[PDB]
């Protein structure tokens, strides 16, 4: 539910992908924590064609939507976790905000449509993986 | 595009239905100017489960969305047109607003989802056919 559905695509955190995701793989990138898989049914979401840097996301741990201001996508060194070794993550946008394990998957939106998806968190920051350059999705 | 798509339903003005609409008929009611037909693909709209009486609709002739205040659904005598004889139309909600032939089909929405669809117009009023009682749709 922590997925973007655009066209015949389902976009998820790569660390959260299901076996069925991999069985219907379209595209994946560890350095971004993104995986896209094929769908049978047409999705309801649109990808934002803008450079907005404020928006609203869904926080899973709080079950609320929050307004947020987030930095332009950058290369960020992200510490080791149970999902990845310490590595450079690209396309990562950071906001001051509540963050708990399980928040990954939460969808970030602006008036133009979907901006990104929660991927990282810690130290009082929420990191969203930007999807706006993925023009092939829409 | 002047259609509501909810579940596997397509909801249209009955006077605008296509032959394919009738070939896949689920439900229709002349007294409301509504027709619902079957779809292959899951729709993106939700029906408003509320009694809101202000909202926004799309005006076809102006190609703009407009904010509107509309009366509670009533039985309204509607004059003869090329589509119906003079008759009582039920479930009809009226707002002061721009209206031209071709505006029928425009979708009215509030924060809870889809409220109604433009059905009538004239004398400085826009009449929307309420769909909120159609709970079987969602
Ligand atoms: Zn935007
Ligand atoms: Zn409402």
């Amino acid at each position: 539910s922590g997925a973007i559905y655009v066209g015949n695509f389902r976009v998820v955190n790569r660390h959260l992908a299901t076996h069925n995701d991999w069985a219907n793989l379209v595209w994946e990138d560890s350095s971004r924590d993104l995986l896209v898989s094929s769908t049978t049914a047409q999705g309801c979401d649109t990808i934002a064609r803008c450079n907005c840097q404020t928006g609203v996301y869904y926080c899973n741990s709080r079950r609320k939507h929050y307004p947020v201001s987030f930095s332009k996508p950058s290369l960020i060194y992200v510490e080791a976790s149970e999902y990845y070794p310490a590595r450079y993550q690209s396309h990562l946008m950071l906001a001051q905000g509540h963050s708990e394990p399980g928040d990954a998957g939460g969808i970030l939106r602006c008036q133009h449509g979907v901006v990104g998806i929660v991927s990282t968190g810690g130290n009082g920051l929420v990191g969203f993986a930007d999807v706006r350059d993925l023009l092939w999705l829409d």
